[PDB]
């Protein structure tokens, strides 16, 4: 069923929370054993947000391998993403490390450090060319080479270097400024517009790592970001775009990590932004 006639559908019925909740009641269940050990507890920002066991990411250490991260493979759209939480004060060195290890050329990030009066992720990269960052639990050093400061996003160069070989790579960092404090953006417009410079940055493409992608617990507007992505490429490569379902694809991703799209609104907004970035992918 094309999407946008689902839409209209669901739209004159009001039925966004009935939809939202069939896809709450329905989403795998997986353990998280090694995110509520103990040992871990200061390393999750929400006791009720973690990465399940077969998909978790690995740091390279023998000490303790955990992060709130997990791996999203989407076999059919051949796209990966890394979603995380916003680090945390004691998790800035443990990021940066997985972005090293995965071989990650980008970084998204969706919310501001404060948003409703609340520290929402830790001042994690550079803020002058001249005041670099050295996280040693981890022999890493992280530089600000450059910043484009525009109205909906700023994109910067960081230089990531690995202490222990003076190796050194560039990294993009996508920072989103304007999603609202409460709600969802009105037009999607901007969010496509965005999405798209990271697409056209070579952040997405199977030549580096996985895109590290994250907002404040990396599920809602992470979810979204993943969710847009995927079902426009699979638009692009099937024969018949209208059999892409969107609530089948986020299913799916649900199979990686818990909670992916935290509401209703979310899920409206999600349904919009692919529908109105179609009319670029079939041929406009
Ligand atoms: O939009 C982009 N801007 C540049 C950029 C910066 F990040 C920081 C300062 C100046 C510039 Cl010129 N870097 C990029 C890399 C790949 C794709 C897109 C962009």
């Amino acid at each position: 069923m094309e999407m946008e006639k689902e839409f209209e559908q669901i739209d004159k019925s009001g039925s966004w929370a009935a939809i939202y909740q069939d896809i709450r009641h329905e989403a795998s269940d997986f353990p998280s054993r090694v995110a509520k050990l103990p040992k871990n507890k200061n390393r999750n920002r929400y006791r009720d947000v973690s990465p399940f066991d077969h998909s978790r990411i690995k740091l390279h250490q023998e000490d303790n391998d955990y992060i709130n991260a997990s791996l999203i493979k989407m076999e059919e759209a051949q796209r990966s993403y890394i979603l995380t939480q916003g680090p945390l004060p004691n998790t800035v060195g443990h990021f940066w490390e997985m972005v090293w290890e995965q071989k990650s050329r980008g970084v998204v990030m969706l919310n501001r450090v404060m948003e409703k009066g609340s520290l929402k992720c830790a001042q994690y990269w550079p803020q002058k060319e001249e005041k670099e960052m050295i996280f040693e639990d981890t022999n890493l050093k992280l530089t600000l080479i450059s910043e484009d400061i525009k109205s909906y996003y700023t994109v910067r160069q960081l230089e990531l270097e690995n202490l222990t070989t003076q190796e050194t790579r560039e990294i993009l960092h996508f920072h989103y400024t304007t999603w609202p404090d409460f709600g969802v953006p009105e037009s999607p417009a901007s969010f496509l517009n965005f999405l798209f410079k990271v697409r056209e940055s070579g952040s997405l493409s199977p030549e580096h790592g996985p895109v590290v992608v994250h907002c404040s617990a990396g599920i809602g507007r992470s979810g979204t970001f993943c969710l847009a992505d995927t079902c426009l490429l699979l638009m692009d490569k099937r024969k018949d775009p209208s059999s892409v379902d969107i609530k089948k694809v986020l299913l799916e991703m649900r199979k990686f990590r818990m909670g992916l799209i935290q509401t209703a609104d979310q899920l409206r907004f999600s349904y919009l932004a692919v529908i109105e970035g179609a009319k670029f992918i079939m041929g406009d």
